């Protein structure tokens, strides 16, 4: 579980969004597994605007942060689940690192700020849904 709080926005995995998130919906994209809802309180997370391919992510199944090299956002095939049929997830980045069900929502950060959140994984890999192209989160 986990979310990004920037300005008047909350960014969470779309498959884990709550009733409040859907009642206060700003934007959602099932192909990216992302949903953004509005908040009354102000958020101070900084979003990175870069093309970093290294960073650090939070892994809740280990209560630890790990450094990773990750790929550029692209379309990657993702297996069926209680949340989605089999499909290509877009804007997804892969890294070699530990992740297991329950880890979605962990933040990936580089020196510039928040890069994305855990969205997929398994087999010694971890997948992150990128948020660096959503320029409107800041303004
Ligand atoms: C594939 S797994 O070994 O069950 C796993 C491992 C790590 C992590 Br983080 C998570 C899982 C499950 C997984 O990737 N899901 C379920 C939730 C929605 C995801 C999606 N973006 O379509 C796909
Ligand atoms: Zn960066």
């Amino acid at each position: 579980s986990g979310a990004i709080y920037v300005g008047n926005y909350r960014v969470v995995n779309r498959h884990l969004a709550t009733h409040n998130d859907w009642a206060n919906l700003v934007w959602e994209d099932s192909s990216r597994d992302l949903l953004v809802s509005s908040t009354t309180a102000q958020g101070c997370d900084t979003i990175a605007r870069c093309d970093c391919q290294t960073g650090v992510y939070y892994c809740s199944s280990r209560r630890k942060h790990y450094p990773v090299s990750f790929s550029k956002p692209s379309l990657i095939f993702v297996e069926a689940s209680e949340y989605y049929p089999a499909r290509y997830q877009s804007h997804l980045m892969l890294a070699v690192g530990h992740s297991e069900p329950g880890d979605c929502g962990g933040i990936l950060r580089c020196q510039h700020g928040v890069v994305g959140i855990v969205s997929t994984g398994g087999n010694g890999l971890v997948g992150f849904a990128d948020v660096r192209d959503l320029l409107w989160l800041d303004e």
